[PDB]
């Protein structure tokens, strides 16, 4: 039982080459095959390495796989990229009984230029104060690629209990946008000195925060 | 070298029982073991079967894989069709020499209820004020289905600029949410005396209103 963990997103123009990491959390990355998979945006998962480094038939070679036992990583390579390459990029590999997969990198091949969102977080409002409700909304606007990666905290600590984030959308300036908000009770949220929105966007990581008030 | 071949979609209605089928094009379908993987749109898939007919933890039991060896295929079969149940599902079977998924097939369940969205408008944040900016947001959540109209209001006139709303996305209760917000200045927010997001979901309006702080 142990997690292998990908960074979220990577991005690159067309023709560069890219490296998506897999970091195995315990035990070592060499003792079992790693495999990657490739999920093209409403399309069937495809298989682009097993064992390691072996490429399915009809994968090109511009695809390697490659095992640090250093770092306890395993590594997908895409050189010469095509606007087809476009897709999230999970890992998987085993122990025991346990079957593990990664959480997935989302590979972008930039069809615009990058842009950095603005994140605005709102406190509840006084109308659904007055109906037991405290939802706050973190606002993400203007970005691209059109990937994020939304997590909450109450103080220091994560919350992932009531948590909801939109897929993005293409905005009529060209860039995406999208909400994460988090279902609170009013109890909840006047029981906490603050609650934070955390924003990742090409590995880059924005937080707001919102305290309770009174007015 | 073999293929997975399943329908494109299958529609179904919600307490009835749904097949189906994965076709294995060459060799026989008892030599490798076959999984079921449930994808909704947004989300990284699921493991619904593995190793022909066992389910993992989390998954419901009116989730049944099988085996037919005369027709060379493997079956899901999902009795009690829940609107939670609508999704993408793909088969998983090994070659040695590969990892062979399906196409997928698209699960439709028909006859959704209505849900008529909550909606919830907050003012400009403390911060946003501080830095100059001034957008006001209307989260519009738990409606099905998935389209609404959005139109806002300064005082009791129609705003005809700065306007944005998302495309709705399903979410992990299987009902659409969407945020519309609004660019103003400070200026914008305190010539007025309030703004106002109106909503239309299947010939029904909600209409919420704020108003500059009184603190
Ligand atoms: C596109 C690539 N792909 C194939 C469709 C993915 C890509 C990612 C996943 C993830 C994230 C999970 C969910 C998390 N998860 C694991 O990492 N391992 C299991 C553990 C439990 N389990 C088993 O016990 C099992 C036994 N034999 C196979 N699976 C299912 C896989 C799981 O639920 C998952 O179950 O399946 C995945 C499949």
């Amino acid at each position: 039982n142990f997690m292998l963990n990908q960074p979220h997103s990577v991005s690159e123009s067309p023709g560069k080459t890219v490296t998506i990491s897999c970091t195995r959390s315990s035990g070592n990355i060499d003792s079992n095959y790693v495999q990657w998979y490739q999920q093209r945006p409403g399309s069937a998962p495809i298989t682009v390495i097993y064992e390691d480094n072996q490429r399915p038939s009809g994968v090109p070679d511009r695809f390697a796989g490659s095992i640090d036992r250093s770092s306890n990583s395993a590594s997908l390579t895409i050189s010469g990229l095509k606007t087809e390459d476009e897709a999230d990029y999970y890992c998987q590999s085993y122990d025991a009984r346990n079957v593990v997969f990664g959480g997935g990198t989302r590979l972008t091949v930039l069809g615009q230029p990058k842009a950095a969102p603005s994140v605005t977080l709102f406190p509840p409002s006084s109308e659904e104060l007055q109906a037991n409700k405290a939802t706050l909304v973190c606002l993400i606007s203007d970005f691209y690629p059109g990937a994020v990666t939304v997590a909450w905290k109450a103080d220091s600590s994560p919350v992932k209990a009531g948590v909801e984030t939109t897929t993005p959308s293409k905005q009529s300036n060209n860039k995406y946008a999208a909400s994460s908000y988090l279902s609170l009770t009013p109890e909840q949220w006047k029981s906490h000195k603050s609650y934070s929105c955390q924003v990742t966007h090409e590995g880059s990581t924005v937080e707001k925060t919102v305290a309770p008030t009174e007015c």
